[PDB]
């Protein structure tokens, strides 16, 4: 076993509401089994996290370095542009981690080109919905295995 | 669906703390129960929240989606210039809402004039103190009818 | 002679004289015979003023101090990004001011953002269509007492 | 009844108030006469109009919309670096225009390369003397044949 | 028929209004006397004016090109952050002129450090009251025979 | 290959290669074609080069000089925003020229704005299609006498 | 049926010239087999490009429209922070495409921050060597059904 | 009697991760174990907080001034760069603080150059390890007595 | 001892060396002659200084307060937009000062449009030459008279 | 000879000049001799200087180097802001260094916040008066042993 | 033994084409002639190359390295303030290079100061003319003895 | 007679500090000693001076003029991005000048990129060590004959 923590950043948990024509067939939750089935068939154990409070998320990767996590993938979501709180948790911790997004970012409102995180990690993705954090996954495990 | 939430950001608790003014005898309670009065005399149903914690006040903004909520009338407070997570919760519930300042935010420091949730809202008033609050209460009333 | 002046800015004339899609029939007649009952209602005296060149403005602010006018609503509308003319006739003459605009500024364009009036005022309104003068007036005749 | 109208800023009256110095010995009256002459071999009503009053200038354009104008060639001068007025002149009545000057503007002061009114025309001529109003009367004649 | 020329800006006129001890008691129109007084012993003939429109300023400089005028001493007050218009009448006519502003501006505010005029004029005064304008006069006369 | 020379940057071959609305009937050949008509109806040789390569529109401009070429008129497209190179080519071999943009620059993204040949052409025309090319022409052939 | 092209930007083909110390060791060509093999194992045809030269690319591009090329999948390399060229011809074409960098741009210089292609891309990943490929091909892939 | 607080911020839980040298062996528990010794010795009550919750400490701030507390010695460590509702919190209760920090600040990120508290602290340590706090406390001391 | 203390900074010893047509014939030392006689007249002591070391400028103002000089009038040059340590000495001695250049500094480099003193002196004269030190005394004596 | 080289910048002599309300009745010289005995009573030694000139300051760190001084605590004062020649000097002889300033700088204007020494000493500190000097010391005396 | 390769970039070979004084006379070739000679002397093999595109560049670049080119010596020209890409390829080689203008760019355009190769050049000359070539030489001679 | 005046900057005496890692073994004198050598062959008076006190330099620099130095090759070190003094001190002698720097400038931190006198100087160089100042000195001597 060697396992991956997928944390989701504030917001994502609305996954799909109003679902025809606002981007948003799949919910998180549907994204999670999706993540846990891909490890599950890796041999590689899987956990996923969300919360709308940095706190809790930034508590969150301090336990997992307790726990012996090898790699964090992370959607941080509207705090990659504001929380340095989080880069320092996931530097102080020293986990390696990959950014994902969902759409395209850069592509949206300008203060969203701007990333507390990306400099650190490893790899960012964005704009690819859901696939991106599939893609994330994958590389973690040629990664470890 | 016509039912109205007022959310008051950080340190709003502090209002009427050091006795009299700068700015004193006036408590967030005080504001409170003018805004629930005025609410009650043209049948509307108003309810209220604070919080120091910026995810609490995102989990409420959810909570407000799920249940009756028609229009939010926000005090930001700091969180204004600071917080896009605030602004995503906003937009992802589609819930329209107005952006109220007891002060003339302008008048403060360069750092204050910047806002992630004004060009979103609906329409700002800052620097008329608790009036604001009515005042933003009474064009949301005058909304749903 | 009179205790309230409301003052509008260049192209507020414009307003009603475009479509029945963009805009409807609102004019600035109309705004202003509104706002003249609400003050008689209070017993309080109001005056208006619109005009196209600043110049007319800044003589009218002047003429305002010499007939004592108590306080100023004002709609600089497009002067606000501009003039420093007229905050300074605003801040010669000592009168104080509430600034007003029918659409929400910050929705604009970037230079929109900018005012030489809003740090000065006592409080601000924008994005509230015409009721935001009879906020501002709502606000003033409480302060007249 | 006048079909295209030409509007000339701030100091273009002083076109001619010398020999070959600041400029040779055309003036605006020339240029005027010129426009409407080869309005007039094409059928096609023009009236012209100069001030160095912004108001002056932002009135016309307001009158321009009660006429029936169907098309403006403006040449802003200096205002097209200062004034929001005249654009929210030139959009309020929704009269398409073409800006035009006389000198290249982007090769004197950086301020110079900024505009109010550019961004908002059908285009822009700059840098080709007179002839730079004559191109876009052309322009305009086939737009509306 | 008048060699010197002095141009003061908007809200100029308002010296002296607030008499017990804002602004002092000293009037616009005090200075003029001064400054034509001063003109006199020295045989040279002085004009003034004062506008708060910024189109009869531009009005007037052309007309003192017609006239004859040597010198302008010009105290553009607001305009000086805002009209490029007025430095274009001055360029145009191609009068030299001394810049002066009775507080000192680099005291106030930061939008108040950048000026149209002030690159192009001879020199210029700033922070000295009333006597600036009376040593821009000093300098003009011995500039001129 | 003398006289007057017209260049064409990169992505102006595209033009009508779209049928429908994001573009049209016109192509870049149709517009070569009018414009040497044109200029053999005023008795003058007039060429033609397009390019996607920045080297190869350097290289022609270099000919040019060897050719005797009077005159340039350059729609650089992409380039007049990240070709000092091709400004330098110009610059080198002293030949006068008028830039030309089919659509309104300043209508478009920020970095559209910054040109690095603007500020030494004798003119500029953008936004008024291909008859911008002919205005520039026009303005070619009655200068070179 | 609908092709898909790779482009490598300027010195990709670099990869494998310095093979130690386990960095840089996998060359182009081993990048485009194993990206050929994975559209043949799903039966879509795919296509490789690389060149040091800006218009060789900008060429190919457009070669793509005539081709049906559906998608394309591109490392612009340095190209991504210099080339508008690059970006009109992406977009003049209208075929949709998918960002790539080797390497996690954002932890190198500051100039690597900014794109003129990111914006317009579906998505962009970088940072994951050359499984970052694979995943916008095998994204791309799912796309065509 | 007298009390002083001290604020840890987010990630201080941290300190002592891999033991012998990343950083060195030193707890934040060590660190609140000398302050308190070292407040003991001089008679004065102290009292310890760390949360990564940006909420929780703004409570707490709350907290003290309903407990008298007269001084606070706070790190925020990121929050310093993110955080003006800390600020406000500080400035609310109007408690006198002064700020800490383990690392030199100034050495690392530029983004870590700036501070939302710096402004507003009586003083601000930076670089000198913990001996930054007890060097606060000594200072603190004296400053009651 | 010395009522009225005049600074000049460096290379203003420079002065009248240059003799055809460069500067003048005029010198420092002619310069101080002349404000030593023109205080001399008035009854009041003048002292002068130059020196093209910060250092001695910076000990020169301390000595300054020593010997209860009452103003200063100081033409810094070069320092003005250089020297925090300048500004912080005529702070720290609290001797209220007029800035003087005898160029027009906003007609030359953009970095001399900058000044470390200006905003804190009395007024300031720039572009008059010699005369503006005269002015400047003109109105100190008055000032202590 | 463990010594201890302590640097104070311009102005600091002026400690203790105006005596009464602003600022104190501390000195240079009584802060000089506070620190000395704090040294002695650790067996240290220490010595001393200030002057307003940078050259002097300058070689006396070159001194040091010779002199064999292991720390350097060191009060810039206004060079902290315009010294790199300072910064130079430190890193040139590589002497460890911390920097102290008794009021808080950050406080002040805004170009007090620049550095162009914090980012190479080792700490910081600030606002905390003379004790500031006194932390320092018991710092360095811990680091030596 | 090995080789010393010098590049030239866009617009250089127009050396040599307005006399007498645009700098006249030179041209690349006799630079060439010269740098040859200079090589043979020391008995070092020097080969040039100068191109108008971007690509050709890059390309010699990378045909440099497989022929054990020891140094580069490369007058970029304009493509120094543009060229990514032509930096990756000198980094991309890591065949050492230094970088020569033959005028003073800091004194031309401010853009003209910006470079993508002076920070990772060995060094830079500029205003020297042609001996900027023979003086990298001679330094080139030297360090590859 | 003919003198070439060579100036050195603050903390250049410190050549030779560390012999193995950072620096090595020339020192300033010995360099000094190589172009006293340089020119005695080439039958040219040279001098040379070094100070650590800007205005030590400053004064140089007029004594030159005094003395008919020709030519002066001037390394500021760190003055070069502080002082306009000294740049004003060569503008006023009217002497033309040669910048050197030993290490790459544009290699280090960002504020090292600004000069205050390279625009001005004739050429510059840096980044060639103890070389560059030779170099500077062949130009001199075939520009004085």
């Amino acid at each position: 076993s060697s396992t991956i923590l997928v944390i989701h950043g504030p917001n994502l948990n609305l996954l799909g509401k109003r679902e025809p024509e606002v981007y948003g067939h799949l919910t998180l939750d549907n994204i999670n089994r999706q993540l846990i089935a891909q490890a599950e068939q890796a041999s590689i154990t899987l956990d996923t996290f969300q919360s709308n409070w940095e706190g809790a998320i930034v508590d969150r990767i301090h336990q997992a370095q307790t726990e012996g996590v090898k790699l964090i993938i992370i959607n941080p979501a509207a705090l990659t542009h504001t929380s340095v709180a989080l880069r320092d948790a996931l530097l102080g911790v020293a986990i390696p981690f990959i950014e994902v997004h969902l759409s395209n970012v850069h592509a949206r409102e300008a203060f969203r080109h701007h990333s507390y995180l990306s400099d650190k990690a490893i790899g960012v993705i964005c704009g690819l919905g859901a696939k991106g954090y599939s893609f994330a996954l994958d590389y973690a495990i040629e990664k470890i295995q």
